[PDB]
């Protein structure tokens, strides 16, 4: 290993933000074997991707165009604009033209080596190339909306080179004898302030969040070292331990309640039976009383402080669990009537509807019948029992003859639902993946967040998923960009899934390319920068007492020194990073008058071709773990998505927002918007006699001409029912006032989601959004009407997608949340999508949501201001 070797794994653990050679916080050699097998993956990857489409990333989609765009265009045209120097010219072309077919009929026009020039948006690093109508590419189906002319650069396309990529005994199945474990003790430093607990040891062999045996030890004092030296032995035989399983360790507190959990895979990533003597670290629970967090095996570094588990397993030779192999029957594609109608029901059923035994024993023993219905896969496989060596060989039988499953629509909703915890094997998560295959970049970018997610419920390091990911992110730049912030945010964030994504990020910066990590370089330098300049300025992280202006002025000095020569003088926006931002805006970068004291900073544009001088506003948030609002955020672009298949514009507001790295992040300053709270204020004050007309008289006075106004109001009508639906299908509609914005432009959007018997709402929908609508008392009007019919069909066609509404929130309480989630929380969106009911009580049920809002008009708000303001 010389120096360069050695030099190049340091950048990279300084960009992943942690070392992935660390060995300090394992017990076998996982990790690093999947470091080394994701070798010849990422090779592969980078070998067959295209060096010239590779470097140009173009953003495209073979979606159609939405009925709301198809009015936009007027006969199959469209009008772009092409600069030069100052030398610019305006083209009307083809809605099916090719970038090529373009630039060729762009020589023969303007007239007075050849085809060298490539096509770029101004001011930003987003090309239109490739052979793909112009239609497709998601710029111009951007401007097309929002109504904005497409202006386009000719310059000389990015030279492939830069993307250059570093120089690169045996027993089986047969052991009928029972599991066991033998529980030697516990040890903790320090120990609780009660001390007359008692804890006992409660050792699970688990599958698919599902226990199949249970056993436990006696209480004893609560102690800072508790011996027991007692043998657990289970009902289940080593040859029925299917491949996954884990033996969940955990201890509970009682007087004389979960507390401490690790587990640890029974068979290994080699198929060798875990044996042995060993020490864990555990976990200590949160919430006193579920999640992704508990199915780790990882252990806790923190060796010092927390409660560690010293247990022995048996230790002979080395039985190995044997990879099954296909042979082939009953196939029985007959049943009686009532039989079939009955199956038909359960399979129809809800994803959180649970299987009765009588439920699972007709599924399993019409395996095959089941098998013509990719929608029952996951009630099927869920009726499987796996903790059966004959049954789990049948299960694989059965996959065998996927041709009904290969053929099959991909389903996105129906693939998370064999990727969540209930499922385990390998073989049903890989038949998954399998489908996800097919999913264009544009529709990976939508689900992106998820998948890297759902990694968390994946018992190996490496797996089909990962590796999904890997290459996915590997053949496309702005997927790459994504992939790096969310395991990046995860890796900082999480210590019970840091060293798996570790991993498997490093597989991935080290096929990006040198460009890309220089990339990435500048940005991390930026934040690490910011970072510490939140840390140097003490009072930042002191929410007792406001801002003056003695830290603002040490804020811009700060930034001052940096910006001379230490400051990258451009790096792409993490969250936008088509956007390339340059230099600081000193002047007008200041310190948030809010209570944590967020950095409020802008940037100049660092390329000179935008058009505008607009700058680029950037808050720098500190002290505040900001997964949940990109959850929150991106669930919001899948809806858009959802009602973009369902044709139609909600006009949400899903505005930038990245975690990049431990409790900060960097997000999208909106322009010429302000809170709803503060419209109110300004007339008003700091009381809760709100009025009714404030919003409007707001609008109106920044809207002066008529056919600006109607657009604004008509705008607001569609952003305020995409938000009612959209919060209240999530369960977060009840918010005060100050944690939603509106811009000059009548868009209303939600903001600030953080970790989100009294009066209570379904959303927000209060008398001065009602009044803007043209509605002051209980009668209704126009644009209310309008509203009441967007909700609705918002509404529904929502519900067309329920099964995938469902996964996509059961995942995102399960893995976005600190504390552990229960089957009542996960119900909540099965009541709020009226599973079961028809369209039209569907329909009446939202109406009646609208009809609450109206009947307690200001009263909420009163009180979140009591609340939040006075601290009633
Ligand atoms: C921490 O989520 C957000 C914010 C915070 C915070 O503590 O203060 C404010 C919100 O105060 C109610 C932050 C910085 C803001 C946003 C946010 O999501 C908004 C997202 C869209 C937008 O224009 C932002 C950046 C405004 C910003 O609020 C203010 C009052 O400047």
């Amino acid at each position: 290993a010389s120096e360069e070797t050695l030099a190049f794994q340091r950048q990279l653990n300084a960009l992943i933000g942690y070392d992935v050679t660390d060995v300090s916080n394992v017990h076998d050699d996982e990790l690093e074997f999947t470091r080394r097998r994701l070798v010849t993956p990422r090779m592969a990857e980078v070998a067959g991707r295209d060096p010239k489409l590779y470097a140009m990333h173009p953003w495209v989609t073979s979606k159609p165009l939405p009925e709301y765009l198809l009015k936009k265009i007027t006969n199959n045209c469209v009008f772009i604009v092409i600069h030069r120097s100052t030398t610019s010219q305006t083209i009307k072309v083809s809605a099916d033209d090719t970038p090529g077919t373009i630039l060729q009929s762009f020589f023969t026009k303007m007239a007075k080596n050849e085809r060298d020039f490539v096509l770029r948006v101004c001011g930003r690093d987003e090309y239109l190339v490739g052979e793909t109508p112009i239609k497709n590419f998601q710029w111009v189906r951007q401007c097309l909306k929002n109504g904005e002319e497409i202006h386009l650069v000719l310059d000389t396309p990015p030279d492939p080179a830069l993307d250059e990529v570093r120089k690169e005994t045996v027993s089986l199945w047969d052991c009928d004898r029972k599991f066991r474990v033998k529980i030697r003790g516990i040890d903790i430093p320090v120990l609780p302030r009660t001390a007359d607990l008692t804890v006992f040891v409660e050792a699970n062999i688990q599958y698919g969040q599902q226990v199949l045996c249970q056993r436990r030890t006696s209480p004893k004092p609560f102690t800072e070292e508790v011996l027991w030296n007692v043998w657990l032995e289970f009902s289940i035989k080593i040859k029925d331990l299917p491949k996954g399983a884990l033996l969940n360790l955990q201890i509970y507190c009682g007087a004389k309640q979960l507390l401490y959990y690790v587990n640890l895979l029974l068979i290994d990533h080699r198929f060798l039976l875990r044996h042995g003597e060993y020490v864990l670290h555990m976990w200590q629970l949160s919430g006193k009383g579920f999640n992704a967090d508990k199915l780790t095996s990882a252990t806790n570094p923190d060796k010092e402080n927390s409660m560690s588990i010293s247990i022995l397993l048996d230790n002979y030779c080395h039985p190995i669990a044997l990879p099954k192999h296909r042979p082939t029957d009953r196939v029985r594609a007959e049943m009686p009537n009532q039989l079939r109608k009955q199956l038909e029901a359960i399979i129809a059923t809800d994803p959180l509807n649970p299987l009765t035994a009588e439920d699972k024993e007709l599924l399993w023993h019409f395996r095959y019948e089941s098998l013509k219905d990719p929608k029952a896969y996951p009630k099927l496989f869920s009726s499987v029992k796996w903790g059966q060596q004959e049954i789990v060989a049948k299960t694989y039988q059965l996959l065998a003859k996927r041709e009904v499953w290969d053929q099959s629509a991909l389903d996105v909703g129906l693939t998370m639902q064999l990727l969540d915890c209930n499922f385990s094997d390998e073989n049903v998560r890989a038949i998954a993946v399998q489908k996800l295959e097919s999913l264009e970049d544009d529709d990976v970018l939508h689900y992106l967040l998820q998948l890297v997610q759902a990694v968390k419920f994946e018992p190996y390091h490496d797996s089909a998923l990962a590796r999904f990911l890997l290459k996915r992110g590997l053949r496309n730049k702005r997927i790459g960009h994504f992939l790096f912030w969310f395991l990046r945010s995860e890796i900082a964030q999480s210590r019970h899934y840091q060293q798996r994504f570790a991993v498997i990020l490093e597989a991935y910066l080290r096929g990006c390319g040198t460009a890309m990590l220089h990339d990435f370089t500048q940005q991390v330098q930026v934040i690490d920068m910011l970072q510490k300049v939140t840390i140097d300025i003490k009072s930042l992280s002191a929410e007792k007492y406001d801002v003056s202006s003695q830290v603002i002025s040490q804020l811009k000095q700060k930034l001052e020194n940096l910006q001379n020569l230490n400051l990258p003088q451009s790096f792409r926006v993490p969250y936008d990073p088509g956007l390339k931002a340059g230099a600081l805006v000193i002047e007008k970068c200041k310190v948030m008058a809010s209570k944590k004291k967020p950095l409020w900073l802008e940037f100049k544009c660092a390329d000179p071709t935008a058009l505008s001088n607009e700058t680029i506003g950037i808050i720098f948030k500190h002290g505040d773990d900001l997964r949940q609002d990109m959850l929150i955020l991106q669930i919001l672009r899948i809806m858009e998505s959802i009602w973009e298949t369902e044709s139609l514009d909600l006009c949400l507001l899903p505005y930038g927002c990245i975690s990049t790295g431990d409790k900060i992040g960097m997000i999208e300053i909106v322009k010429d918007a302000t809170t709803i709270a503060k419209i109110q204020q300004s007339t008003v004050g700091n009381t809760g006699a709100f009025k009714d007309e404030v919003l409007s008289h707001w609008l109106k006075e920044k809207c002066p001409i008529e056919e600006k106004f109607q657009a604004a109001v008509e705008r607001f009508v569609y952003s305020c029912a995409g938000y009612c639906v959209a919060t209240f299908v999530l369960g977060i509609g009840d918010r005060h006032n100050d944690n939603i914005m509106i811009s000059e432009t009548g868009n209303l959007f939600h903001i600030d989601f953080g970790h989100i018997n009294k009066e209570r709402v379904p959303f927000v929908l209060t008398p001065d959004f009602l009044f803007v609508m043209g509605t002051s008392g209980k009668k209704t009007s126009l644009h209310f009407q309008k509203f009441q019919d967007v909700c609705v069909k918002a509404y529904l066609a929502l519900r067309h997608h329920t099964n995938l509404l469902i996964i996509l929130f059961s995942m995102m309480l399960m893995t976005g949340m600190p504390q552990l989630t229960s089957k009542e929380d996960i119900e909540y969106i099965r009541d709020a999508l009226t599973v079961g009911k028809s369209e039209e009580d569907a329909k009446k049920y939202f109406l009646d949501q609208i009809e609450v809002c109206r009947d307690k008009g200001w009263t909420v708000q009163f009180n979140w201001f009591l609340h939040l303001v006075l601290g009633i």
